[PDB]
């Protein structure tokens, strides 16, 4: 049922670029490329919170080809166009201090030209899939790129386009997404996120945690575990739902802080947060995806 491999590293998908435009406004941290690529002409199909791979030109520091890179896919199964003939990505520009080095395939990305032809392969990941049921809750805890697969669900259930194209998923539950970033310029899809809270009041919530601009009780700046541990008691309620998942999706860092906020939430009422979680990674309704 759902797509896997269709395309692997040994013979990939050459795809190309259509368009490459920056995510990042003026006066925030680092570079975010919404790349979309051409899926015509083969046969990769991919759905909600997986994956591909981009393989980047040129060999490593020891003369060996160089290897995929993953990245989590950013539209929808349909593409950003909704006519099934496009994938997209959410790409952050690795740099940094000694160890200024600037990442391989995410520079190569970043700075890719329309026309040009991409190595892909995949999709991949079936641990960050959306529900099929239509009143489930979703809960959505990302900073920086971790946003991707939260864009893929949240345009799925509440794009005009997606809605109309969707005749089986007409979503009624309640979504919340908790995002992280340092500055509002850095706040990625903004506009699009802030519409869906405009036209979807009841069914969408969305929280920011901007570190630059915002400091917890503590005084520190505002990090998405500020704001787990601010709004822990309304997400823990949400979360002994049956029907509801939780989404966790960035850089790793943020869990350690999560499960604390948790923890005293759900120790309130007798609860063990780290038995639970147990209990809904197993069903399936706690999904993580860090790197
Ligand atoms: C499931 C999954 C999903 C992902 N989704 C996304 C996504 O949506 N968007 C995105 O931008 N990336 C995503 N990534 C990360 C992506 O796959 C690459 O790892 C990332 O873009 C960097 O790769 P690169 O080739 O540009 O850097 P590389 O040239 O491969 O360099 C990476 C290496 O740099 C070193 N390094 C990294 N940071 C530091 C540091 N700060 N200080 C010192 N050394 C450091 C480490 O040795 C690291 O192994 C995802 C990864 C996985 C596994």
């Amino acid at each position: 049922d759902v797509p896997v491999n269709l395309y692997r590293p040994n013979a990939p998908f050459i795809g190309k670029v259509i368009s490459n435009e920056p995510l990042v406004k003026e006066g925030g941290i680092g570079i975010v490329q919404h790349i979309k690529f051409d899926l015509t002409g083969g046969n990769l199909k991919y759905i909600e919170g997986q994956s591909i791979g981009i393989i980047p030109p040129g060999v490593d520091k020891n003369g060996k080809p160089e290897k995929l890179r993953l990245f989590s896919i950013a539209s929808t199964r349909h593409g950003d166009d909704v006519d099934d003939k496009t994938i997209s990505l959410c790409v952050r520009q690795l740099e940094y201090k000694h160890p200024t080095v600037y990442g391989v395939c995410s520079t190569y990305l970043t700075h890719i030209e329309p026309g040009s032809e991409v190595k892909i392969t995949g999709p991949v990941g079936k641990e960050m899939l959306l529900p099929d049921d239509p009143e489930a809750n979703v809960i959505m805890l990302a900073t920086g790129t971790g946003i991707a697969p939260m864009r893929t669900y949240l345009w799925r259930m509440f794009k005009d386009a997606e809605r109309a194209a969707n005749p089986e998923y007409q979503f009624k539950g309640f979504s919340w997404l908790v995002f992280g970033v340092p500055t509002t310029p850095n706040i990625l899809y903004k506009e699009e996120l802030e519409e869906i809270q405009q036209k979807y009041p009841d069914n969408f919530r969305l929280t920011y945690a901007i570190s630059r601009e915002q400091k917890n009780p503590q005084g520190g700046r505002m990090y998405i575990q500020d704001r787990v541990a601010e709004h822990a008691d309304q997400l823990w309620q949400l979360i002994k739902n049956q029907k509801t998942h939780t989404y966790i999706c960035g850089l790793r860092g943020m869990e350690e802080g999560i499960d604390a906020a948790l923890s005293a939430a759900a120790a309130k009422e007798g609860v063990t947060w780290s038995d639970y979680q147990k209990d809904l990674k197993k069903a399936g309704r706690w999904h993580v995806e860090t790197y």
